[PDB]
């Protein structure tokens, strides 16, 4: 189970991979039985093909960067604030998000929860 | 059940109450049978009696400040998450801690669960 320092590293790596847009490398970070709730409040996505499809839809000119430190626990979990910059039909947008993640004993993402709503979106 | 906007206001209010150190007002924001996990990974404390004891031990010695360090992220199912920093004293030393709280509210606008993400990696003296 990743240590607190290791959680900080894995969560920051996740943001770096979103920022470059490497869907394959993102999906590799997930465990077989992982779930993604994004935005939190929506039904969970599960299944490796389904998680890949989610990232392909979302990322298929998106940029993302941490906007504060990763907060990590001693039980393989963490939470991080970040901002996503995207273009909607040629229009620059930004979205503030916090992801909460639980990692398994192999260092793979078991659960991803992305908190945000329209109150967090600007143009 | 608070809307997204209402979650933003409640969670911001919470930080205001921590910042001023109003233990009773904090405890009244929680559901009577709420759970707190702080830091997340430690066993849950249950109920306003235990939660009050927790906030009294954390705040009742004064000198705590707390402020949001980014916007509250809110959902449409009465939940939210926020980044903040707490400034504290350790026997005369200034301390600071970066935290993210996640909260779920009940159908009465009270905090049903709170999870506070941080560890010593987030602590600076």
């Amino acid at each position: 189970l990743p240590t607190a320092q290791e959680v900080q590293g894995l969560m920051a790596r996740y943001i770096e991979l979103v920022d470059v847009g490497d869907i394959e490398a993102i999906v590799q970070m997930y465990a077989d039985d992982a779930t993604v709730e994004d935005p939190f409040g929506q039904p969970p996505i599960h299944g490796r093909e389904q998680i890949a499809a989610f990232y392909r839809q979302g990322l298929g000119k998106v940029r993302a960067c941490l906007t504060g430190p990763v907060r990590a626990s001693h039980n393989g979990c963490g939470a991080m604030p970040f901002r996503v910059e995207m273009v909607w039909n040629g229009q620059p947008c930004a979205l503030d998000v916090i992801d909460v993640m639980r990692f398994d004993e192999h260092g793979r993402i078991q659960t991803m929860q992305a908190y945000w709503s329209e109150v967090n979106l600007s143009v």
